[PDB]
């Protein structure tokens, strides 16, 4: 028994075939199976055939007879089919209303989740349909994570590099950052974890969470957990307020923070607002100021990565008193210089999905285009608060959608909240650039924020870029382009002072390709984001979808403090960079 997620009528029906089980009301139930392939109906029983030995699941072809389920060839003389007057068979039959369309439910219920199309639907459609794609999406996600094989040391080569060994008869997942697994040692009659870990081609090399001397029948999965069913909407409903409620602001601030005074009091003037903070516009720097400005709030920082929450956590060391703070932590390494696991304390800095049921006078959820709607709903599910802060940039990286290829995902469709940013605009504006040279925000401000960002630095006079296609390799999941390395290899030989660079490329292979040759540090432009250095070297390596999407091509671009190197694939990008053309030796 449970909530119709189209009426909301109560009912005793939960589709079977749906991976997810929802709750549907007699009228929902009927218009959902006779409209798609799912026949399978679950009440306070399943309705199945109970003569021995049938295999008839469909409910189009069954009937209860006395108390009991079976198909026409089994069914007793008195029976009545669970199947029909447009409404399948359960309790409160006489509560049940419908809906217009079914359309959407359908499509959410049935879809594969490989075109973006699908997503874009998890992201328009009614707020409890929201909600149901949601689970439905990340229950698929979970499920294809067993799809793969088995990965198994047959050898150990060295530390740090290993020969894997397959399980046949399965396909095997990509060897990037974006697929993290667990190992496994073999026990009298079963297994003990032995730490998460990730693998890149050589043999392979594995960067694990701890330590060890793992030897040969250790073997590897992507773990995956029980996705737990949503009740909370993705956003709250809206309230704006003609004062500040709850907070009281601070009498004597810093001019650390006067700039953010404005902001903070549209913050409490508002049930939720949004701000982006493009790169290096400071927006730990607004969260924590923001504390200071409300100092008796009690304030729960969440993001969805440990690395997104500690960042928080590292600038409040700076500015609140210690005493005051506690880093939430479930039963790999974060943050450990607040008491862990204290709730009750005043400022709570915890991850999305270990988050305790628990009331606030602000949440500040951070780097909010790395979040789904699912973070969404959990975030309100645990945290009842006054006032909710969202912090991010939705022209910087979403979540990885593992099951999308068909199409590409735009950030009005990255969650509820950038939707939210990219259709209403943000609420507030962090719309100075402190990290990057003139060159490189004049480029960004131009390509993804509406000239609106503006430059702190002067031009640097030390951004160029090269119109180079080079060559493309491809191996079993990224892409090389050894003449695009080639071109920079002749470029710090002619610029020495540049073997201070990290190497910037949107693919693994590249970068490992890059280590051998150059031995300049290397990062995805996915692994990236958040960090800055002074000097960037940015293969472009391919003309793809994923080498040209303007998200990416941002974030790459931005970590530069001084100076950057873009060796580009792609005319329009190379097009569009403010830079200093450079020929090809
Ligand atoms: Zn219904
Ligand atoms: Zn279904
Ligand atoms: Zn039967």
């Amino acid at each position: 028994v449970g909530a119709c997620v189209l009426c909301n009528s109560q009912t005793s029906l939960r589709c079977g075939a749906c991976i997810r089980r929802p709750f549907l009301c007699c009228k929902c139930c009927y218009d959902h199976v006779i409209s798609t392939s799912h026949k399978l109906v679950l009440s306070v029983n399943p309705y199945v055939c109970n003569a021995p030995g049938c295999d008839v699941t469909d409910v189009t072809q069954l009937y209860l007879g006395g108390m009991s389920y079976y198909c026409k060839s089994h069914k007793p003389p008195i029976s009545f089919p669970l199947c029909a007057n447009g409404q399948v068979f359960g309790l409160y039959k006489n509560t049940c209303v419908g809906s217009d369309n079914v359309t959407d439910f359908n499509a959410i219920a049935t879809c594969d989740w490989t075109n973006a199309g699908d997503y874009i639907l998890a992201n328009t459609c009614t707020e409890r349909l929201k909600l149901f794609a949601a689970e439905t999406l990340k229950a698929t996600e979970e499920t294809f994570k067993l799809s793969y094989g088995i990965a198994t040391v047959r050898e150990v080569l060295s530390d740090r590099e290993l020969h894997l060994s397959w399980e046949v008869g399965k396909p095997r997942p990509p060897l990037n950052r974006n697929y993290v697994f667990t190992g496994y040692r073999v026990t009298k009659n079963s297994k003990v974890q032995i730490g998460e870990y990730t693998f890149e081609k050589g043999a392979v090399v594995y960067r694990g969470t701890t330590t060890y001397k793992l030897n040969v029948g250790d073997y590897f999965v992507l773990t995956s957990h029980t996705v737990m069913p949503l009740s909370a909407p993705t956003l709250v409903p809206q309230e704006h307020y003609v004062r500040i409620t709850g907070l009281y602001p601070t009498l004597n601030i810093s001019d650390e923070f006067s700039s953010n005074v404005a902001n903070y009091q549209k913050v409490g003037m508002q049930k939720y607002s949004t701000l982006q903070g493009p790169p290096g516009t400071g927006k730990s720097h607004f969260a924590i100021g923001l504390a200071l400005y409300y100092p008796s709030a009690r304030i729960v920082y969440t993001a969805c990565s440990h690395a997104a929450v500690d960042a928080l956590c590292e600038k409040a060391l700076k500015y609140l008193p210690i005493d005051k703070c506690s880093r939430i932590i479930p039963a790999v390494e974060c943050f450990d210089k607040f008491k862990v696991n204290s709730t009750l304390e005043q400022y709570v800095f915890c991850t999305v999905n270990a988050l305790p049921e628990t009331t606030a006078d602000i949440v500040v959820f951070d780097e909010i285009s790395m979040a789904t709607n699912y973070d969404l709903s959990v975030v309100n599910a645990r945290l009842r608060a006054k006032h909710y802060v969202y912090i991010g940039d939705p022209a910087q990286l979403p979540a990885p959608r593992t099951l999308l290829t068909k199409g590409t995902l735009e950030p009005e469709y990255f969650n509820s909240v950038c939707r939210l940013m990219k259709t209403i605009g943000p609420d507030m504006f962090l719309g100075t650039c402190r990290r990057c040279p003139a060159e490189i925000v004049d480029t960004v401000s131009a390509l993804v924020y509406d000239n609106k960002l503006k430059a702190h630095k002067d031009k640097s006079a030390q951004c160029f870029k090269m119109f180079y296609k080079g060559v493309i390799t491809h191996d079993v999941s990224s892409a090389i382009n050894r003449p695009q390395i080639g071109v920079v290899r002749e470029f710090l030989t002619r610029n020495p002072a540049w073997r201070k660079a990290v190497f910037i490329s949107p693919y693994n292979s590249q970068n490992a390709v890059a280590s051998k040759i150059l031995g300049l540090p290397t990062q995805t432009v996915d692994s990236s984001q958040g960090s800055e250095y002074d000097y960037v070297i940015f293969t472009q390596t391919t003309e793809t979808a994923h080498s040209c999407n303007v998200n990416r091509f941002n974030v790459a671009i931005t970590r530069a403090k001084v100076g950057i190197l873009c060796i580009m694939s792609d005319r329009d990008l190379y097009d569009k960079l403010q830079f200093t053309s450079l020929e090809i030796p």
